[PDB]
């Protein structure tokens, strides 16, 4: 007793036990509701940035965003073809904001798709090809895009995005309480337009959808989007009011992305985990000057700690072998996943953690596109004994 | 009482003095034990051809001191040959109306956008959020373009406007009179905002550019592309707790600090036009705008301005150039053409009988459909706003 | 239960400060003057006089810059003549550092305390010839090939906070000790930057900066103090808490900026921070807010208290200094309620950038109060 | 005119703001519930019974 | 509403709906007490296309 | 572009109902043939509330 460091450790142990108890009361007594909040069809030649107001009901868990599009190739003779990211570049940016102006997610289009893949164990909303004579397979075309739009043809695209607030369906960490009176929540959505979704032969196809010799005449016709809100209702009521997990709702499950530049061949390139977050995953995309290679331009990927010690330091084919253990496939050409969900990276446990890439080949205008996925809470920072 | 109806000692016997001494003690405890927070509460971007009136939900926290409203616009001029030019009120006409309702569904401020801008100027002592030009070699100046608007949008061009509004609830950062205690779980608190649209923001040549933003021979083809707005709420968090709940200044929170506007017509040349002040309000300043039938002049159509009282008739009967000299001692410049400012912050008009104090304009030349556009700020002390009347009469 | 005595010690401190400010005499006197050539020497140590209660210093720097290039010219940077002094260090007679900051940071705190650009002339509409007559702070905008320009710059080095608040001042009561006022000046390797180089600490930048050099730099130090101090029944009458408090100006430098990520700069745990100035050096490039998403001040690394975009952040400083700080410079005023934690990093300064170039750093200038562990031994 | 020359009609108070601020066709909708027709052009009815 | 719209013409439509919560103006059965600390009421509207 | 809208009114007092005024403009771009009103008419402007 009597020391504020261990007096705070005792009430953090009691608050964590009462939070896990109140969580499973909620997940037993509530009901999952999913309802549509907005639908709009537009033209990207006029406007391509939209803001959606979700409903302030219940405990919000996340958003399902269907994006449908039509693309005409108006070239005379030349065709185009899909990129490696493809229809995941239909959305360029997803931003969500709390009713307290707390930013939750600021992914790109491709980074939100890869976190949806890595949290399923398979490519997101795909259908496996089986040997069954019963006609399963690709019936409804949930995520669909033509591989080639010829000169004069038209291609229908479909894409789905799960924008997560809560962590999972059994972990309500990051969910937004919305059954109290408060400000409105904000879900900003920037879409692909006629400048960012078609790339010429030789341009950087990172955020493009199609690339080819007829991309100068390609254009959009329509883009429709539908947003569905997934939330919990009929919340349980106790003797003191609502029974709520009080430090799960005040924790943020976030999905930033970033970038860095300045890579030198055969020199270790460190991207530090900057803030005091609890990092859960990490996606590195090696944009080697518009070129994307399957590990032949990287010597090793690694993760360092404070005393310069690698806690994993693998070949690019061995880094991809740990990816196949989780999602049962490979991420696209140039994308490197790092799972840390069992022991999250926290730069207050063993010092400062970094992310290392040692490149073998470096082209001009080469960069490393990062994507983070982490937890954020409020750090309590008591004084231990002496002040001086 | 020789000038005023009630002297400041006569209107101090109409108040409880032990409740006022307990009120200034409670304000000093709040202002030294709280933390000033400013927080963005709403942001959305729209087309005014689709929607132009918006209701903003603030945050129910602390003691709210006011709102900062940032407005950004993207005016396009689709004419073939002709250009338009910025009016005198300019980007201050981006917001047409401002209404605030508190947690108890009581309105506080209901005024226009140009009147809110001039009270923002009159309380700073300078044009609001502007940068002065100096002769420093270090590159100070207008770097960030906080309030910005191009002076001319040509035929086939686009202009970007930026405008800021302080919507006051509390009177100042040291005087919490007018502030709103908002730590109650309700939803009646809102901030209604009507914006400029394609009809009210572009005036033709020879029209009335009072509420317009641009004016010119190519104003029929001018359109908005986009208007964004951002609302920031300034408040005081972590209120001091003693016994009996929070320690709060009870007279400061049961008093409103409002901004209201009204229009009076019926001016004739070379006689007095007495716009009467009203019973039971406590007036702090007065903006008068002489719209001389769509024409605005630099004092060349007024004989004199004055304030008026029942006994002791005139108190500041001055020439228009001398009226402007008393406001260059206030805001270090003068207001645009047609705008005249009267200050009453030292001795506020609180007068217990309706038309006891009046505001006089003696015009030289009156065009057809001429009017005075008044703007008032006042303390009105809830439990007597229910027994009040209309803010002005002519 | 200890505020019954500590508020009485503050009441006796304010009651004794007013006696000093009304019974003493404010004097300003020249202490040192020197004219030198920066090719030989550019660090100078100045010994002020040990007299009275010292309030601050009024260093003025005059330079002449010759452009020996054949065809090309140079031009002023955004910080301009404020980079004539590179470092200002002051030391107490009791070996206590009172201010260690840069020249550009000292100039902006001079701006931030006036409410206007420091010692500038406001342009008005008057027909009476006011304006820039005496050229108190002046510098030519472009020095052509073969021309010479004359610069003048003034620096107020503060010891006390203001002229009515003697918090931070030095009682110069020890004849055997002495004060130190080390001043580092610009030279030919600092004041001239080439095209594309970092213009942060430079004075002139252009295509002819390889042949630009100083001809001379002169400086003059004036000292403001309170003469004729009132004497009581035992020693001087003094505000003891006011003189047992430092008023410091420091500058730092952080790095590790990535786009779309919150970059937090933690405050220390025992200072009372009055103002923060953040300069976004985006790899030798300075932008007018178009590379920052927002700036903020969050408490427990979670909850922001003033999170604003760069145009609303600049709107809060136009209420303070009635103009805008130069490109990349961002001011944060905390003078009404100073930032004061008891635990390290329990308040931070946040910059969320949008575009980050290589060699991007964030320069942080601070201004704060610090108490000493005991009183200052009057006599 | 049949509401063509009016932005809105209203009924204010001092404490409260506008109580029934309506456009001229919605003000007319409140009178078609009263007298089951419209008044002639320019005539506007306000019931406070 | 106009009765017909000819080839090349344009018609203007106007229509009012009353969404009821209380039963009548003298019977408050069905009305919503929105002085509650829960949340904001919603009114979803599908239009023609 | 959009057909469904969600309106979020304030929580004041005892709510009695909502008045919804719908205005429209229908252009007939056919070459020769015209269209005529149905029996439900302008009441099919709001499809679902």
């Amino acid at each position: 007793q009597l020391t504020p460091a261990q007096q705070a450790a005792l009430r953090n142990q009691q608050a964590m036990a009462a939070n896990l108890q109140a969580r499973q009361i909620v997940l037993q007594q509530s009901y999952p509701v999913i309802q549509q909040v907005e639908t709009q069809t537009f033209d990207p030649a006029n406007r391509s940035v939209f803001d959606v107001t979700p409903a302030n009901v219940g405990i919000v868990k996340g958003f399902l965003v269907k994006v449908t599009a039509a693309i005409k190739n108006n070239h005379a003779t030349e065709a185009v073809a899909l990129t490696d990211f493809g229809p995941a570049n239909l959305v360029q940016r997803v931003i969500y904001y709390d009713p307290d102006n707390q930013r939750h997610t600021e992914t790109s289009g491709w980074h939100l798709h890869f976190v949806n893949t890595a949290k399923q164990g398979a490519p997101f909303l795909s259908s496996m090809v089986t040997d069954s004579p019963i006609k399963y397979g690709d019936v409804m075309n949930v995520i669909d895009a033509p591989a080639t739009i010829a000169a004069g043809a038209t291609g229908e695209l479909t894409m789905y995005y799960w924008v997560p607030l809560a962590y999972s369906e059994t972990d309500l960490t990051g969910a937004v309480l919305a059954n109290v009176p408060q400000s409105k929540q904000r879900l900003k959505l920037e879409f692909a337009n006629n400048n960012t979704a078609f790339a010429a032969v030789g341009a950087n196809p990172l955020e493009a959808i199609y690339q080819g010799a007829g991309a100068a005449d390609c254009e959009f016709e329509e883009i429709s989007y539908t947003v569905y809100q997934s939330y919990l209702d009929q919340l349980p009521v106790g003797q003191n009011g609502y029974i709520l997990p009080l430090i799960d709702l005040s924790t943020l499950y976030n999905l930033e992305n970033s970038a860095q530049a300045g890579l030198t061949p055969n020199v270790d390139f460190v991207v530090q985990y900057a803030n005091l977050y609890r990092y859960l995953s990490t996606i590195a995309v090696f944009d080697n000057g518009g070129s994307f290679n399957a590990g032949t331009d990287i010597n090793y990927l690694s993760q360092r700690t404070a005393n310069f010690s690698d806690t994993r330091k693998l070949d690019p084919k061995t880094w991809a072998a740990q990816t196949r253990r989780r999602i049962a496939t490979d991420f696209p050409k140039g994308v490197y996943y790092c799972d840390n969900r069992d022991k999250p990276i926290y730069t207050l446990q063993y010092g400062n953690v970094g992310f290392v890439v040692n490149p073998k080949t470096v082209n001009q205008n080469a960069r490393l596109l990062m994507g983070y996925e982490y937890f954020t809470s409020r750090t309590e920072l008591v004084n231990a004994g002496t002040i001086s």
